[PDB]
């Protein structure tokens, strides 16, 4: 009854398990390379084990060293994106067990898909250089030789030289930092994370960082110009690690640091253990956009202590969290608010559905990825659709304190665990033992195997989406002789959340005629807000109702930061719009060297360029 990683090529853990890293590496600037050794604890899970294959991606073997002594080792053909399997011969044969250490020594390359270098130009300071990793989900592998699965997880030990004007900072508790005694030009960094985690949340970032404190266990680190409006944004910090310690459990990790990186960072935040990776974008001067925080922090329980044992069962990291997130939010801000924002998701779902195809394989919950790069596949359906399930399941079985309960307990079932959907629903079964019969009403095979949306949709409160819905629809069905009865009073009731799902309601039935999208910028004068998730879909309705003064607005957005979130849905309208395709090719074809490596790729797909 054993579990394969179809996205790694290492031995499985049932073969044998990564119990610590030890990393011991420099940071080479001039020739974008990090160098060192990483010291792979290994323990056997099989009598007279006499080899094991690890993961590498563009990784550069120097040796590989047991017992004092050099060992055979050979990396097989690359496969793609899941990069070239290296296979070691053990100089003794292992019993059942048994622990050794394999240091290897590796160089990475450039071009490596886990990190991206930035020049000065790229940074806010304009004088230093800046380094930063984004692993999740396969990319660990293209730092260091290991067993790239989820289901493995380990502690880990870090020493990272750098120059010595810069700072860096891991997924782990700082330990110290003191000059390099072999290079003087260099300072070492020392980093401890006693926790195990899967390899996905070993994360590093190199640059001239500076550091505020906002809470008791939080400090914010980013370049200098960032810091005070960062400490700001982010104030309600603690405040939600409260509430989430309330509804997960204890906080195991000590630290909750964030760092806001450049703006190229691919995501609007990675939830590194100790050290919340977070989007510049996030700043919109309000702290309007703090759900982000939220999620991060929620998955320091799910995900985190909680984890999917293959990428396969992503829901379960993402449904859970979401769910978490928005009880934190209706905690900070109401009920209504958390049924808001729950419907929101719904709409998110139906665009991901009706973007995919409602019968397209990354529609349903639980999906395959054999022979498809995580990277690709990623969108919101794991995130709403696992939400959906969740807040589905809440009000069969009687509601949010009653589900938080289940909650709670699931965390404390499968802490420092990697589980499958199975692992999950067994222990949901097990919780609600006396609502079998309300679960069992549940079409378990729909919700988490089919494509499309999911097959009953939950209740939501109305009350605050009510005022987005009835705007959108007198702009959907105004003619020309209704443009005038549109004024900026239309919208003094509307928080800027409402704002925001406003536009989406609008964006949904897309194009509108352009003398409508003018009329819009003329009383509402949307051009001014520089809301990132408000400024994103006012530019896409823009691009998508054929405006062309909005294209150098959309190209501008789609290239001065890096979100996925927003710099693919530009590029691909931008692209959909004949007036500004050629420029939007262009456009690609002259950042693509200095973007990040993945958003890179995937634009590129999505603009069906090279
Ligand atoms: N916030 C970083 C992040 O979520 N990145 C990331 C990158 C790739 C991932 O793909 C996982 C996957 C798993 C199931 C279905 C589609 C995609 C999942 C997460
Ligand atoms: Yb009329
Ligand atoms: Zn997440």
């Amino acid at each position: 009854p054993e579990i394969v990683d179809t996205c790694s090529l290492a031995s499985p853990a049932s073969v044998c398990r990564t119990k610590h890293l030890h990393l011991r590496c420099s940071v080479d600037f001039t020739r974008r390379t990090l160098t060192g050794t990483a010291a792979l604890t290994v323990q056997s899970q099989e009598d007279n084990l006499r080899s094991l294959v690890l993961d590498t991606k563009d990784l550069t073997i120097e040796k590989v060293v047991i017992n004092g002594q050099e060992v055979k080792y050979a990396l097989g053909e690359r496969q793609s994106y899941k990069g070239s399997p290296m296979e070691i011969s053990l100089p003794i044969a292992l019993s059942k067990n048994q622990e050794i250490v394999i240091e290897i020594s590796f160089e990475t390359s450039p071009k490596s898909s886990a990190l991206q270098w930035l020049t000065p130009e790229q940074t806010s300071g304009k004088e230093h250089p800046y380094l930063f990793s984004q692993c999740q989900a396969i990319h660990c592998r293209a730092i260091l030789p290991c067993q790239d699965t989820p289901s493995v997880k380990l502690t880990y030990t870090a020493e990272v030289s750098v120059p010595k004007e810069l700072v860096a900072l891991m997924s782990a508790i700082r330990d110290g930092e003191t000059p390099d005694p072999e290079d003087p030009s260099r300072k070492i960094y020392k980093f401890i994370q006693k926790v195990p985690i899967p390899c996905y949340l070993i994360a590093l970032v190199v640059g001239a960082l500076e550091s505020r404190q906002i809470g008791p266990r939080t400090l914010v680190w980013s370049e200098k110009e960032q810091v005070e409006k960062s400490a700001y944004e982010f104030s309600e910090t603690e405040s939600m690690l409260k509430i989430a310690e309330d509804l997960g459990g204890p906080y195991v990790w000590g630290q909750y640091d964030l760092l806001v990186l450049p703006p190229s960072f691919p995501y609007g935040g990675m939830e590194n253990p100790c050290l919340t990776f977070v989007t510049p974008t996030l700043l919109a001067g309000d702290k309007s956009l703090s759900n982000v925080i939220a999620h991060e922090i929620s998955h320091s329980w799910t995900g985190n202590l909680v984890t999917n044992k293959t990428w396969d069962h992503f829901w379960l990291n993402e449904g859970h969290t979401v769910y978490l997130e928005r009880h934190i939010c209706g905690r900070l801000f109401g009920e209504k608010f958390r049924h808001f924002n729950a419907l929101g998701g719904w709409g998110e779902l139906q665009n991901s559905v009706k973007t995919f195809g409602e019968t397209h394989p990354f529609t349903k919950l639980v999906v395959d990825l054999t022979d498809i790069d995580p990277d690709v596949a990623y969108s919101s359906v794991p995130y709403e659709k696992g939400f959906a399930l969740l807040f589905y399941l809440e009000q069969l079985l009687g509601g949010p304190e009653i589900f938080l309960g289940f909650l709670k307990a699931y965390v404390e079932k499968f802490s420092y665990k990697s589980i499958t959907t199975d692992d999950w629903k067994d222990f949901l079964y097990s919780y609600f033992k006396d609502k079998v019969d309300v679960l069992n009403q549940v079409d378990w095979n729909a919700w988490l195997y089919s494509p499309g949306l999911p097959p009953i949709k939950p209740n939501y409160d109305m009350t605050l989406t009510n005022a987005c819905i009835a705007l959108s629809q007198r702009w959907i069905t105004a003619k020309e002789d209704d443009l005038n009865s549109f004024n900026a009073t239309d919208l003094k009731d509307l928080s800027s959340h409402q704002l925001n799902e406003f536009l989406a309601q609008t964006l949904q039935r897309a194009p509108l005629p352009l003398g409508h999208i003018k009329r819009m910028q003329e009383v509402y004068n949307f051009n001014a807000i520089n809301n990132s998730e408000i400024r994103f879909r006012w530019l896409r309705l823009c691009i998508q109702s054929k405006w062309e003064d909005a294209i150098p607005l959309a190209l501008k957005m789609a290239t001065e930061q890096g979100r996925m979130k927003f710099t693919r849905p530009l590029f691909k309208d931008l692209a959909a719009f004949d007036k500004s395709h050629d420029q939007a090719v262009r456009t690609y074809q002259e950042h693509k060297a200095s973007m990040h490596p993945v958003t890179a790729m995937l634009v590129g797909k999505d603009l069906k360029v090279d």
